[PDB]
């Protein structure tokens, strides 16, 4: 099948720091990269399809927030990577292609998108990490 | 006559879907395709100018909102355009220059301007469309 | 001794116009070229560190926002530069070095840094200038 983009985009952003930290300005989510450790939360994303009774919901991520079945969140240098874990909090069957995280089922679904840390990564540069989903269909 | 630029920069943007519409995240203006009939409303801008006295107030599209006097929203990949009317809500008279739209007369005027759909445009692909007017002075 | 990255970043923006002033869409940070007196504030910056007790608390400034030991604000086609002053609201010690201003004592500060215009600049040209600071520590 193949993923039609059709709904809006969200981005999860996470700052890493190093035990001394400085926030500086507007509060934003910090975590130290000591705090990366494996299955760590990085964020909810709401979801919401409508309009979907006969498709399969979908979210695609940016080019920059995959490789083949992985994710990441990806610096703002380009290059440094946080792998992480997507799941639904109501445990429902999605499946990974290539960038496009997919429901198994037709249904125009509501819920919530859980990033993880996947796997130990508590040794990530420090930055200002994002990873951005976008809503679609999965044909 | 010329574009002087002096003010803030408003951005109006349109998340265009298909009937399937899977909202990610925060909640963000989108429209199906098929919701975007003759007139549909894309949003106000709001205007106030201050020290324009003697001056006609303006708002400069960005060189990609703009063609052969007609202005659009623009997609995220430059290609795709949404065609819309510019129009304040009181009774006031504009004149359209080469992707500048100005008062016809002088003075500090404050109102609402309302964008809206150019034709019914329900093939629209999907995609994220902007048009950014940057509020100025215009004279001949 | 060298700047390590290792917090937030801090944007602080200002759109400088002339007096005939347009404001479009949402309300942000404006003022005239007339405004852009000596020490007229920018705005705020709120610092919090923590797990510094042992290093020198440190903001870098965007290379783009820095020369000769001089601060300024930059405009977005990289051209025109609006010059400040960086100033602790305590009055504390810090030192400027190559585009980072650092604390010259050690230990977790929290604070407010206020940019402030460096000399008169009434004839800086409309535009929207921009500073970028981020947060890290100082080590020798």
């Amino acid at each position: 099948g193949s993923f039609t983009p059709s709904g809006t985009t969200g981005t999860t952003k996470l700052t890493v720091t190093e035990k001394c930290q400085v926030r500086v300005g507007d509060l934003t989510v910090a975590k130290t990269r000591g705090q990366l450790t494996d299955a760590a939360p990085i964020g909810p994303v709401t979801v919401q399809a409508l309009g979907c009774d006969a498709r399969q919901v979908a979210l695609k991520a940016d080019t920059d927030n995959f490789e083949q079945g992985k994710f990441f969140l990806i610096s703002d240098n380009n290059r440094d990577k946080l792998y992480v874990n997507i799941r639904p909090t109501d445990n429902s069957a999605w499946t990974t292609d290539n960038g496009v995280f997919y429901k198994n089922d037709v249904g125009s679904w509501g819920g919530i998108i859980g990033i993880y840390v996947d796997g130990q990564q508590t040794n990530t540069p420090p930055g200002n990490y994002t990873l951005t989903l976008t809503g679609g269909y999965w044909a």
